[PDB]
């Protein structure tokens, strides 16, 4: 087991990509710590993780508010003693059309959780990996922070932040031996990113367009993220994998 | 004289790399409103300007406030009739340290004037230059973008969301004859970078580690800005060009 | 004329992006040698230059033959003193098909002539281009180097080839104050694209798939190349110029 | 196990990366055929991975000659009943200097062994994977394919020229249900790669240039490749994956 006594934080884990990542990871040997901002959510994943035989608890955390990043890691320091592993995949959307339509306030909600929320949250887990020697963060980004998907401007602009916050917080945090890498999904079937799929016709022109034999799952982005959180990736810092089923990315 | 007749807005354009492409586009025909938050920085530029000949005026825009952004436009509309040049020039940087330790105001100076800023400028320019049958838009990053400078990280992440800002704005400017591209440079001489070349053995060592043989000056990023901007670049789109002296980028 | 006086050869130059290439070079004040293989296309070449006033010779030079390119450079040694420019344009594409059933032959036919000869030609210049203080080498690669076009698959990885050459010529001819660029045009008009953009209803589906508004031309991309030859071009080294009317290619 | 049950050949795997990797998919569960131009090296590598208790034969095979790729083939049909997994490993570099004085045969030499060879060992191997339903190939690239190593600029660019072979490569046999990713390790400790830690003056040098905290060893590329020829990385195709301790390579 890969991950045995190591302690993983995944926010946004109550469903798709998080879930898969969650169960993985905990598969895989982890203490892990769910979490979403809705605590029905929250319990229902839980209790299936829990039944599944897997070492798992939860919280609510809203990434964006302070007071539920602390306590995430508290929890998480409190139960297991300790954090190894944090995988930060919690994103917003709240817009749709041209780039130059979106107002002030959708700039200011799609920055703040996908961008702020993501490096604050590093911040909170930086002090705890050092008393473990080390650790490991994945960041879960998007292929369309190199190639943007139509009419999903400001979000795609902050997907390409995250590659940077990869690559500097990478540089950043090696003498602290911390790792830092970023999942960048394809089109992975889920409730975030159903409306591009939820038609048979705009299903079928996204994977022309996209030139995709079939959508992705939640669980073909699992094992790139667990094996990243390994030692056995020890050498991989800096680096974002696509798992996009062929589509278009970079060199 | 490729720029005869056009009207460019340089925001930030009181001194260094904006100054210098100020300077290019008037020199190379353009009627150029220069700006930037004090009153006798724009002064002292629209008289050496001025002075040289170039038809050149000025007015105080800080591009965080949208109340400034709306004036300048509206100034080179009363003025000359509309806009057909955005460059888009002005950033901030408040900190120098390990991007784990930078607050969640300092995200917030960083992402609105390098980002938001950017964008909402942007928007303010499209409905003139859709008026004149189309534009050119100048977005100015930095190699940092790419290959994070060493104590800049949140400003460096700005930057690269800067790459996507630019390649999300060409597709979706398109259909208005609206091109938009990116200027990157890298080590420049200018009052924003001193801190980097400033001692002769942080110079050298600048040197050495970027595999540079001379720094940059402003006016080395003129000509592209210049070019870019013209009708003999109609087919390049989306675009960023690093004026980085051999400094690595990408492929 | 910002290429007042210099010198510049172009291959492959009798017809599409070559000929583009070096009528702007000579408009902008270069003395030009052009050369394709056939003495037929070279003369019609010449005698359309020509008589458009411009300071035109040429000859006979296969980029694949040493003797060729030896006598292509004594040729403006000769007439004019010395070389400053080289743009290197020959391509050849023998296949279409998939990359899988290409034989051999194929492939070293590919290689010799769109890599070999490339970096064979700038061999051949270099020692001319010290002798007047430094030069500019431009090589023609493809934005297939990034996204490949379908069907042209050993060609598309000769032109990713060239995007590693650029790269490693412009760091180690640095030292001797030569510059080293390249344009990855997009999809343009010419004889050698025909077969992609010929029936109407491939070339619709070729600007749905691109995403791109129009076709270039092969002026569409002179201007680029001309400015990347001049001093004005000084900081620009190891860069490579995307001329695609806004089909992907890379941050 | 991730791999039982499939077949794997290994090229140039009696050394180091292609041994590590030779070695982890073995003990994932694939049958592993390796192979290198030497019997004695053939032999020892094979009785060290038996002796370890792995489903390991081997042969010679040198990847330039076509009667040695098909032999090659043909042994793990005959032996195993097929092909899954193709990692291609071998590289040659005959050259030491500036990259403008290889001459052709260095180019020839070079271009054979690390680019043709690649292709032509993957047209062998997919017929078979094709009776199988479909399969995996790996391509081991270098990080100099996107920042080159001094005086290695011919080597260089031939892994650059891997890059887009990769992507070829995955875009073109997508349809057979063949995925193709590449590796591209950094300053890996082997003796192909000594030149570069030679001594320990070189050794901290070139640490604080690639700006890495440690050299890899092979083992470090291992775990990677096997992930990536598994059924767990079926959504992963046109993907290269940099290993190089936080050593710069791309967004
Ligand atoms: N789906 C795709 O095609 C795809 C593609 C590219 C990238 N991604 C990326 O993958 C990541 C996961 O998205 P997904 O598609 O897997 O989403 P999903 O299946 O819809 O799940 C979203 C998860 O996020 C939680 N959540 C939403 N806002 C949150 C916040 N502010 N704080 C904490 N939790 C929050 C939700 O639970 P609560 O409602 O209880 O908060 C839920 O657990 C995101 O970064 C997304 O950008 C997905
Ligand atoms: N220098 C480098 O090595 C380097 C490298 C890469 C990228 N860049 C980029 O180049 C661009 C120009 O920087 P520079 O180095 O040329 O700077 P510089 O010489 O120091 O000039 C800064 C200019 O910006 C103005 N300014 C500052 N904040 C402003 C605001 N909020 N609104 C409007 N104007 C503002 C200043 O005038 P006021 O004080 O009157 O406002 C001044 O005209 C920036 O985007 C920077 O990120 C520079
Ligand atoms: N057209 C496009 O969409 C496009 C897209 C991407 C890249 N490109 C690149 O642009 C460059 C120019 O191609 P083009 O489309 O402009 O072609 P074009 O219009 O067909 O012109 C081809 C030219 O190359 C010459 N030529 C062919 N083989 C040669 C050789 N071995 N040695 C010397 N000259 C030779 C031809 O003259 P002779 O017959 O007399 O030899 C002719 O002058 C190539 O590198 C190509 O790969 C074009
Ligand atoms: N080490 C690094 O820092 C590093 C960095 C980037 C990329 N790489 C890449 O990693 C791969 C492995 O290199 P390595 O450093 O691990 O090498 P290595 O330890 O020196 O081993 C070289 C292996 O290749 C075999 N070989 C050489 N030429 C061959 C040929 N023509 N056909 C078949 N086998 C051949 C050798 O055995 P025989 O003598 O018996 O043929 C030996 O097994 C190469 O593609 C290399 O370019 C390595």
């Amino acid at each position: 087991k890969p991950l045995e006594n190591k302690v993983a934080l995944v926010t946004a884990s109550t469903d798709g990509i998080g879930l898969a990542i969650a169960r993985r990871l905990a598969q895989d040997g982890a203490h892990v710590v769910v979490s979403s901002r809705k605590q029905e959510n929250v319990d229902r994943t839980v209790a299936t993780l829990q039944g599944e035989g897997l070492s798992v608890t939860g919280t609510v955390c809203h990434v964006g508010k302070a007071e539920d990043r602390e306590r995430l890691v508290a929890m998480a320091v409190n139960l297991h003693g300790g954090v190894d592993i944090l995988v930060s995949n919690a994103a917003v959307n709240p817009f749709f059309g041209n780039i130059i339509d979106a107002t002030e306030e959708v700039w200011d909600k799609i920055l703040h959780v996908n961008v702020k929320a993501t490096v604050l949250m590093t911040k909170a887990v930086v002090p705890e990996m050092e008393k473990r020697g080390g650790g490991s963060v994945l960041i879960v980004s998007s292929v369309g922070a190199y190639h943007p998907f139509p009419n999903l401007g400001p979000y795609n602009v902050s997907k390409t932040a995250l590659l940077g916050l990869t690559k500097n917080l990478a540089v950043e945090l090696a003498p602290r031996n911390i790792r830092v890498n970023c999942l960048a999904p394809g089109l992975i079937k889920t409730n975030f990113s159903q409306v591009l799929w939820m038609d048979k016709a705009r299903k079928e022109y996204m994977k022309e367009s996209l030139r995709i034999r079939r959508l992705g799952n939640p669980e073909d982005c699992a094992g790139i993220v667990s094996f990243l959180c390994s030692e056995d990736a020890s050498y991989i810092t800096g680096e974002t994998v696509v798992v996009g089923g062929g589509t278009a990315s970079r060199l």
